[PDB]
Protein backbone atom coordinates (compact mmCIF):
# COMPACT_ATOMS: atom_id res chain seq x y z
CA UNK A 1 0.00 0.00 0.00
CA UNK A 2 1.61 3.24 1.25
CA UNK A 3 4.52 2.74 4.17
CA UNK A 4 3.74 5.75 6.70
CA UNK A 5 6.34 8.24 6.59
CA UNK A 6 9.51 7.73 9.29
CA UNK A 7 9.20 11.79 9.81
CA UNK A 8 6.02 13.03 9.75
CA UNK A 9 6.16 16.85 8.67
CA UNK A 10 3.66 19.90 7.77
CA UNK A 11 3.98 22.59 5.21
CA UNK A 12 2.61 25.24 8.04
CA UNK A 13 4.37 24.67 11.83
CA UNK A 14 7.10 22.80 9.50
CA UNK A 15 8.05 20.96 12.70
CA UNK A 16 9.43 17.02 12.31
CA UNK A 17 7.55 14.40 14.08
CA UNK A 18 9.34 10.95 14.44
CA UNK A 19 6.77 8.70 14.21
CA UNK A 20 7.54 5.97 17.13
CA UNK A 21 5.89 2.42 18.69
CA UNK A 22 2.49 1.34 17.59
CA UNK A 23 -0.43 2.19 20.25
CA UNK A 24 -3.43 0.29 18.87
CA UNK A 25 -5.99 1.14 16.04
CA UNK A 26 -9.22 2.48 15.64
CA UNK A 27 -12.19 1.99 12.85
CA UNK A 28 -9.52 3.12 9.53
CA UNK A 29 -6.71 5.29 11.55
CA UNK A 30 -4.13 3.61 13.48
CA UNK A 31 -1.99 4.86 16.19
CA UNK A 32 1.96 5.98 16.60
CA UNK A 33 3.67 7.15 19.75
CA UNK A 34 5.30 10.38 18.16
CA UNK A 35 8.16 12.71 19.35
CA UNK A 36 8.79 16.36 18.11
CA UNK A 37 12.24 15.67 17.12
CA UNK A 38 13.52 19.74 18.10
CA UNK A 39 11.58 19.96 21.43
CA UNK A 40 11.33 16.30 22.68
CA UNK A 41 7.90 16.63 23.45
CA UNK A 42 6.12 13.22 23.28
CA UNK A 43 2.65 13.27 21.86
CA UNK A 44 0.00 10.84 19.92
CA UNK A 45 0.00 10.75 16.00
CA UNK A 46 -3.40 9.88 14.99
CA UNK A 47 -2.69 8.39 11.40
CA UNK A 48 -5.71 8.20 8.65
CA UNK A 49 -5.93 7.18 5.06
CA UNK A 50 -6.94 9.41 2.35
CA UNK A 51 -8.17 6.45 0.82
CA UNK A 52 -10.44 5.86 3.65
CA UNK A 53 -11.80 9.36 2.77
CA UNK A 54 -12.17 9.53 -0.71
CA UNK A 55 -15.85 10.13 -0.48
CA UNK A 56 -17.00 14.17 0.10
CA UNK A 57 -19.44 12.85 2.87
CA UNK A 58 -16.36 11.04 4.69
CA UNK A 59 -14.50 14.05 4.59
CA UNK A 60 -17.19 16.27 6.13
CA UNK A 61 -17.10 14.18 9.10
CA UNK A 62 -13.37 14.08 10.20
CA UNK A 63 -13.55 17.93 9.38
CA UNK A 64 -16.74 18.54 12.00
CA UNK A 65 -14.36 16.51 14.33
CA UNK A 66 -11.48 18.13 14.14
CA UNK A 67 -12.75 21.76 14.26
CA UNK A 68 -14.53 20.30 17.55
CA UNK A 69 -11.71 18.88 19.19
CA UNK A 70 -9.47 22.16 18.23
CA UNK A 71 -11.57 24.40 20.08
CA UNK A 72 -11.38 22.10 23.50
CA UNK A 73 -8.48 22.75 26.43
CA UNK A 74 -9.25 20.61 29.28
CA UNK A 75 -7.85 19.17 31.84
CA UNK A 76 -10.00 16.11 31.63
CA UNK A 77 -10.29 16.38 27.71
CA UNK A 78 -7.50 14.32 25.25
CA UNK A 79 -5.53 17.84 24.03
CA UNK A 80 -5.63 18.81 20.68
CA UNK A 81 -2.23 20.00 19.22
CA UNK A 82 -2.48 20.37 15.54
CA UNK A 83 -3.49 18.67 12.05
CA UNK A 84 -1.79 18.42 9.11
CA UNK A 85 -1.67 16.30 5.86
CA UNK A 86 0.29 14.75 2.76
CA UNK A 87 -1.07 13.29 -0.53
CA UNK A 88 -1.62 9.91 1.19
CA UNK A 89 -2.12 10.98 5.22
CA UNK A 90 -4.03 12.60 7.24
CA UNK A 91 -2.05 13.10 10.62
CA UNK A 92 -4.28 14.61 13.95
CA UNK A 93 -1.38 15.49 16.67
CA UNK A 94 -3.39 14.39 19.99
CA UNK A 95 -2.20 14.26 23.61
CA UNK A 96 -0.82 10.55 25.06
CA UNK A 97 -2.02 8.89 26.75
CA UNK A 98 0.32 5.94 27.65
CA UNK A 99 -2.50 3.84 29.95
CA UNK A 100 -4.94 2.66 27.56
CA UNK A 101 -8.99 2.95 28.72
CA UNK A 102 -11.48 2.84 30.75
CA UNK A 103 -12.47 -0.14 29.06
CA UNK A 104 -9.33 -2.21 29.29
CA UNK A 105 -9.54 -1.54 33.18
CA UNK A 106 -13.07 -2.96 32.99
CA UNK A 107 -12.29 -6.33 31.40
CA UNK A 108 -8.99 -7.04 33.45
CA UNK A 109 -11.04 -5.76 36.69
CA UNK A 110 -14.66 -6.36 36.54
CA UNK A 111 -16.58 -5.11 39.37
CA UNK A 112 -14.60 -2.01 41.00
CA UNK A 113 -14.07 -0.35 44.32
CA UNK A 114 -16.82 2.16 45.45
CA UNK A 115 -13.86 4.51 46.22
CA UNK A 116 -12.62 3.77 42.47
CA UNK A 117 -15.87 4.74 40.82
CA UNK A 118 -16.16 8.37 42.66
CA UNK A 119 -12.91 9.31 41.54
CA UNK A 120 -13.13 7.75 37.91
CA UNK A 121 -16.64 9.74 37.93
CA UNK A 122 -15.61 12.71 39.16
CA UNK A 123 -13.09 13.15 36.42
CA UNK A 124 -14.93 12.70 34.16
CA UNK A 125 -18.13 14.32 34.57
CA UNK A 126 -15.95 17.22 35.16
CA UNK A 127 -15.08 17.25 31.58
CA UNK A 128 -18.18 16.36 30.36
CA UNK A 129 -19.57 19.41 32.45
CA UNK A 130 -16.39 21.41 30.48
CA UNK A 131 -18.26 20.40 27.26
CA UNK A 132 -21.96 21.40 28.27
CA UNK A 133 -20.89 24.37 29.09
CA UNK A 134 -18.73 25.04 25.48
CA UNK A 135 -21.87 23.53 23.81
CA UNK A 136 -20.53 20.66 22.71
CA UNK A 137 -22.09 17.34 23.32
CA UNK A 138 -20.27 13.70 23.00
CA UNK A 139 -22.88 11.59 22.12
CA UNK A 140 -20.37 9.17 22.16
CA UNK A 141 -19.52 8.38 25.70
CA UNK A 142 -18.39 4.81 26.39
CA UNK A 143 -15.68 3.41 29.00
CA UNK A 144 -13.12 3.20 25.06
CA UNK A 145 -13.78 6.42 24.89
CA UNK A 146 -12.42 7.92 28.75
CA UNK A 147 -8.58 7.35 28.74
CA UNK A 148 -5.92 7.13 31.11
CA UNK A 149 -2.55 8.37 31.15
CA UNK A 150 0.62 7.72 33.60
CA UNK A 151 -0.91 9.45 36.42
CA UNK A 152 -4.31 8.04 36.10
CA UNK A 153 -5.78 10.83 34.81
CA UNK A 154 -9.27 10.46 32.88
CA UNK A 155 -8.90 12.26 29.53
CA UNK A 156 -11.94 12.21 27.15
CA UNK A 157 -11.16 11.30 23.58
CA UNK A 158 -12.90 10.45 20.28
CA UNK A 159 -14.91 13.27 18.89
CA UNK A 160 -16.60 11.29 16.06
CA UNK A 161 -20.16 11.63 16.95
CA UNK A 162 -19.64 15.03 19.14
CA UNK A 163 -21.91 18.19 17.73
CA UNK A 164 -22.26 21.72 18.48
CA UNK A 165 -25.66 23.24 19.46
CA UNK A 166 -25.56 26.56 18.03
CA UNK A 167 -29.19 28.29 19.63
CA UNK A 168 -30.80 27.89 22.85
CA UNK A 169 -33.62 24.87 22.70
CA UNK A 170 -31.83 23.13 19.56
CA UNK A 171 -32.95 19.64 19.58
CA UNK A 172 -30.76 17.21 17.13
CA UNK A 173 -32.34 14.50 15.07
CA UNK A 174 -29.15 13.41 13.30
CA UNK A 175 -26.67 11.04 14.68
CA UNK A 176 -24.40 9.58 11.86
CA UNK A 177 -23.28 7.03 13.73
CA UNK A 178 -23.46 3.80 16.08
CA UNK A 179 -22.47 4.48 19.41
CA UNK A 180 -22.11 2.25 22.55
CA UNK A 181 -24.39 3.54 24.68
CA UNK A 182 -27.34 5.15 23.67
CA UNK A 183 -30.41 6.71 25.10
CA UNK A 184 -34.11 5.74 24.16
CA UNK A 185 -34.58 8.93 22.36
CA UNK A 186 -32.47 8.50 19.60
CA UNK A 187 -33.53 5.15 19.11
CA UNK A 188 -36.73 6.40 18.47
CA UNK A 189 -35.93 9.30 16.68
CA UNK A 190 -37.60 11.81 18.84
CA UNK A 191 -35.03 14.53 18.72
CA UNK A 192 -32.02 15.17 21.47
CA UNK A 193 -29.86 17.37 23.22
CA UNK A 194 -27.16 16.86 26.20
CA UNK A 195 -28.67 15.04 28.42
CA UNK A 196 -28.01 11.90 26.27
CA UNK A 197 -24.12 11.96 27.48
CA UNK A 198 -25.67 12.05 30.94
CA UNK A 199 -27.64 8.87 30.07
CA UNK A 200 -24.03 7.11 28.85
CA UNK A 201 -22.55 8.05 32.35
CA UNK A 202 -25.55 6.26 33.69
CA UNK A 203 -24.02 3.32 32.16
CA UNK A 204 -20.68 3.78 32.83
CA UNK A 205 -21.39 4.38 36.71
CA UNK A 206 -23.38 1.22 36.36
CA UNK A 207 -20.18 -0.75 34.24
CA UNK A 208 -18.34 0.25 36.69
CA UNK A 209 -20.10 -0.77 39.82
CA UNK A 210 -22.07 -3.66 39.00
CA UNK A 211 -18.85 -4.98 36.70
CA UNK A 212 -20.92 -5.69 33.50
CA UNK A 213 -23.35 -3.56 30.79
CA UNK A 214 -26.60 -2.72 31.90
CA UNK A 215 -27.85 -3.60 28.46
CA UNK A 216 -25.51 -5.93 27.72
CA UNK A 217 -27.01 -8.96 25.65
CA UNK A 218 -25.16 -11.08 22.61
CA UNK A 219 -28.06 -9.78 20.22
CA UNK A 220 -27.92 -6.44 18.98
CA UNK A 221 -31.73 -5.77 18.18
CA UNK A 222 -32.50 -7.80 21.73
CA UNK A 223 -30.21 -4.20 23.36
CA UNK A 224 -32.44 -1.87 21.73
CA UNK A 225 -35.59 -3.15 22.90
CA UNK A 226 -34.08 -3.44 26.93
CA UNK A 227 -32.96 0.47 26.32
CA UNK A 228 -36.75 1.07 24.58
CA UNK A 229 -38.40 -0.44 27.36
CA UNK A 230 -35.93 0.89 30.18
CA UNK A 231 -35.63 -2.31 30.94
CA UNK A 232 -32.69 -2.80 34.07
CA UNK A 233 -32.15 -4.03 37.74
CA UNK A 234 -29.41 -2.35 40.02
CA UNK A 235 -28.80 -5.45 41.78
CA UNK A 236 -29.54 -4.97 46.17
CA UNK A 237 -25.75 -5.61 46.43
CA UNK A 238 -24.63 -2.28 45.61
CA UNK A 239 -25.19 1.17 48.04
CA UNK A 240 -28.48 2.89 47.53
CA UNK A 241 -26.96 5.69 47.33
CA UNK A 242 -25.00 4.86 44.33
CA UNK A 243 -28.21 2.94 42.73
CA UNK A 244 -30.71 5.79 43.01
CA UNK A 245 -28.33 8.35 41.05
CA UNK A 246 -27.86 5.39 38.40
CA UNK A 247 -31.93 4.94 38.13
CA UNK A 248 -32.23 9.04 37.83
CA UNK A 249 -29.00 9.26 35.32
CA UNK A 250 -30.93 6.66 33.51
CA UNK A 251 -34.54 7.80 33.43
CA UNK A 252 -36.57 7.38 30.12
CA UNK A 253 -37.50 10.95 30.48
CA UNK A 254 -34.79 13.43 29.51
CA UNK A 255 -35.67 16.11 31.57
CA UNK A 256 -35.72 14.33 34.79
CA UNK A 257 -31.72 12.98 34.24
CA UNK A 258 -29.63 15.09 36.77
CA UNK A 259 -27.94 18.01 34.69
CA UNK A 260 -24.02 17.87 34.49
CA UNK A 261 -23.80 20.67 37.76
CA UNK A 262 -26.42 18.47 39.95
CA UNK A 263 -23.86 15.77 39.56
CA UNK A 264 -20.87 16.58 41.24
CA UNK A 265 -23.09 17.26 44.51
CA UNK A 266 -24.74 14.64 44.36
CA UNK A 267 -24.92 12.37 47.94
CA UNK A 268 -22.82 9.93 45.72
CA UNK A 269 -19.64 12.14 45.80
CA UNK A 270 -19.81 13.37 49.15
CA UNK A 271 -21.02 10.76 51.67
CA UNK A 272 -18.08 7.81 51.15
CA UNK A 273 -14.84 7.92 50.55
CA UNK A 274 -12.78 9.79 47.61
CA UNK A 275 -9.88 9.43 47.15
CA UNK A 276 -8.08 12.05 44.90
CA UNK A 277 -5.32 9.70 43.59
CA UNK A 278 -5.26 6.74 42.02
CA UNK A 279 -2.12 4.09 41.60
CA UNK A 280 -1.42 2.26 38.57
CA UNK A 281 -1.97 -0.58 40.43
CA UNK A 282 -5.46 -0.42 39.58
CA UNK A 283 -5.33 -1.35 35.80
CA UNK A 284 -5.07 -5.16 37.31
CA UNK A 285 -6.17 -5.09 41.16
CA UNK A 286 -7.79 -3.15 43.69
CA UNK A 287 -6.22 -0.53 45.77
CA UNK A 288 -5.48 -1.90 49.64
Amino acid sequence: LKEIPDVLVDPRTMKRYMRGRFLGKGGFAKCYEITDMDTKEVFAGKVVPKSMLLKPHQKEKMSTEIAIHKSLDNPHVVGFHGFFEDDDFVYVVLEICRRRSLLELHKRRKAVTEPEARYFMRQTIQGVQYLHNNRVIHRDLKLGNLFLNDDMDVKIGDFGLATKIEFDGERKKTLCGTPNYIAPEVLCKKGHSFEVDIWSLGCILYTLLVGKPPFETSCLKETYIRIKKNEYSVPRHINPVASALIRRMLHADPTLRPSVAELLTDEFFTSGYAPMRLPTSCLTVPPR
